[PDB]
């Protein structure tokens, strides 16, 4: 009968924070979703918008896997012991402010699951967020470091309702989200930096 | 037994990143805000900005210690504990601790964690400058554990989360009620459990 | 013997997570406040932001050392020695320590900790603009240590007040008091012992 | 097997973060080149700007080489386990806000391209930026504490399109950017100090009008 | 022969950052300098300035000291492996930013310099500000914690230009900058703590 700290102790012993755990020659497969929580503060003029999202990330280490017959199927580890994706929002123009307690979920399959409030700034397209059209804020998010042999993203296919999570008593509201993958390459390099852009139509709510 | 001795054995079987459950059953988290300020409100963007006393109670058998001819109690730093990673779901800043981050800890393993919080929410303050006031709820409870893992309680001291409320504040609280709850989410069958602190409140004056 | 030998010595039997009482008697912490500059007041929110130092003495046995022939006294990190966990109540930011964080440690083991601290706080600032001037009520104890392993006693020597106040503020303090208080809370036992300054100001250069 | 895993354990081992890795006597090589991303504020009167920046910092560590022909030859390294160039901007006016995640490139040679986005406010020339002509705010970057005998900064020659990755959102617009090196003495000795210079020429955009 | 890394393994092995670098029981010389920058922000009537400065540090470490015939004669060093003097401006209202790497450079024979680019608000004289006699904002640095018999502080005078380094691009302009010695005592006790006073003689440009 294995326990929780088992399960930590042989996670530490066999985790790499700073090692990608490709298999073969092989990317790591990263998902990742925004939930949008809240969109705090918006600038027609500047177009800098200060927005609060889950970030669900999701990738495999089947070095960390352990049988959970008769034992824990799910432990919370600090993402201090773990590597996890340097995943950068590109068009950030503050550092994301992590809400959260900075702890993933390890799976018995090898699973991790990494999700924090983030609220971070970013510089958009606000032109007609005071319109019945609203608003197309686009945020795109990918490795900074990794290219795309070693880590690629996808959006997750989810769920599909966009204001599920987000706050009623936001001056805004959210009128569609879509998450689709793209694919960064610089002049200097011949690699390319996977990432997804996900496209935020929103609008100020107005009347009553 | 010296102060020393029982911190040393604190140290070196309490657990910081390993849950304390007992058998297969949830850490019985209490949690209590005493709200000490209200700061700054904005009706429009409905936003407020409060410091509150976050009472933390959970016990961990395995820092117990025999108290007969030796002090029942000490003062730990947090970082030498496990603390459960509990969030306030609808913050909007990061919580600043205001306090020493120092937790009380008993020899039977009960731990009480109090720190003096500052935070800012988004929350309904429509109607704070009526009579009825405005009535901002708050849900905290854990980011990372599930019902079956960590379960969170108001706890039964049912008394007044005023009586410690600035009087110079330019807020007054009228009532406020501390619920369990219990959210899901549509990706996955866990359940998190969170208390709700429905505060209550309104500007003084006409 | 050498100063570095002094802070080798201090290092090994000093447990800066132990409180030093001796029998079963609390350590007496003399906590006061010299006030520098007052910087921002609002009579509407009842808030102010100041600076002080915060002269803070106790005595911890353990730290001794012989000092015939060697020196008598020391500035050691507080890092290194047990402090006491003093909060003001009523603060409303983290205290800010503008100096550097060295206490000094005599051969007897008198300590003497006296950072320069910039904080706002909630109080009484209702007449901030009159003769009479405002009272502003700071509460300052320990955090987690009550009436029996930590006292707290005013340290009133003595009663110059505006001794090391900026002239260049545009406030003045016309009093300070400094009172032993002990608070208790409904839920539980214990009292803690606190010191109440009591910072009488007002505006410089009024009307009347 | 480990093969990334052995590549770090080594790099740390043989890593010093502290020590300068000359090769010889010579200096290290350190290229310093800007792309502008976006420019958040700006004050004609206080002459200062906030900008966003991708600051490209390459230089060589032989120290950190590995052989990699049975192996990846390039790692994603934090830069707590590296010597970095202890670069500063000489008119900074705040501390550099680091955006991205402070990994750095290395390549099994000891190539090492460090290139974090930067946020920082500067003072500098903002007079006729909401002109045709625009404003030239000058930027100069080199090390704080290493002379020109331990470190020489080059400005890269990328040589490009100045607003390749300049955000369409701004409400500003790039006119051009010039990269030069400069080389600064101080009365107080005899060494010098070796700087690039960023001349960005920029104007709030136009119009928007018909 | 020796190399870099040789020089900064002995530092370590024989740098004690926590102990005052006395010999025999004679004070420790500080020097120090500022250079101004920029003067950011100016409040007439808080008595405020928002300044920008170079503290050039200067001070002897003789157990650092190495040979240097065969190897480097001066390295950088992080200051956490250095003892560095606890020197404080006693009117500052904002704990000083530094802008700069924290890297001190060390000579073979044992001195140090560290000169940090400091951004730090203070309390101070700015009557006058905008007029052509401009004001005198003094600001006072010394060590917070070590007085005369342990560290001196004394400033380098030479005799140069003021506005050398200082920002062509600031609304303001220096007129003269003066360094002068000083020697604090407090009516609590009888130890002084030396000081350099600097003298900020400055005005806003134009409007004339
Ligand atoms: C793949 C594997 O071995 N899974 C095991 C299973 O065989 C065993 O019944 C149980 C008890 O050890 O733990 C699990
Ligand atoms: C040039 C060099 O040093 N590279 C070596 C190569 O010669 C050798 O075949 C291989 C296997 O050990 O390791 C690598
Ligand atoms: C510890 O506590 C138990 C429980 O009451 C008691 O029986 C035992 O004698 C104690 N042991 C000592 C003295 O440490
Ligand atoms: C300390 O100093 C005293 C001074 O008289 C001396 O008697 C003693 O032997 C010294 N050594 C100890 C025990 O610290
Ligand atoms: C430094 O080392 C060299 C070794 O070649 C020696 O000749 C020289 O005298 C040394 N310096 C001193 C003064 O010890
Ligand atoms: C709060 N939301 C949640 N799932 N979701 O939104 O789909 N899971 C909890 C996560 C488990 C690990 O980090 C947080
Ligand atoms: C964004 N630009 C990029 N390359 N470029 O511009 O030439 N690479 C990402 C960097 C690779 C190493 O650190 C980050
Ligand atoms: C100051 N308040 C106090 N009790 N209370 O408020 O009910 N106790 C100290 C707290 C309990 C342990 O951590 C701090
Ligand atoms: C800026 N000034 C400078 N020299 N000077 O002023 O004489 N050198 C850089 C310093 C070298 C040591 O720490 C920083
Ligand atoms: C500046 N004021 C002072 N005494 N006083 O004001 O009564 N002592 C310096 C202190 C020595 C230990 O930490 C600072």
């Amino acid at each position: 009968s294995l326990d929780r700290a088992d399960i930590l102790y042989n996670i530490r012993q066999t985790s790499r924070p700073d090692v990608i755990p490709t298999q073969r020659d092989r990317p790591v497969a990263v998902s990742v979703s925004l939930k949008f929580i809240n969109i705090l503060e918006v600038n027609e003029i500047t177009n800098e918008v200060d927005v609060v999202f889950w970030q669900r990330t999701t990738w495999s280490d089947r070095t960390l896997a352990w049988n959970s017959s008769h034992s824990p199927d799910q432990v919370s580890v600090p993402i201090s012991s773990l590597w996890v994706p340097d995943l950068a929002a590109y068009n950030a123009i503050s550092k994301p402010e992590v809400l959260t307690p900075q702890l993933a979920r390890v799976v018995s399959d090898g699973e991790v699951l990494y999700m924090p409030s983030i609220r971070q700034r970013f510089s958009c397209d606000v032109s007609g967020v005071d319109t019945e059209s609203g608003a197309t804020c686009r945020i795109k998010i990918g490795s900074w470091t990794h290219h795309s042999r070693e880590i690629s993203v996808d959006p997750t296919t989810e769920n599909s309702d966009d204001s599920e999570y987000f706050s009623q008593y936001s001056r805004f509201e959210i009128l569609d989200v879509t998450q689709k993958k793209n694919s960064v390459t610089y002049s200097c390099c011949p690699e390319a930096y996977e990432d997804v852009e996900v496209s935020l139509n929103f609008r100020k709510k107005g009347r009553s």
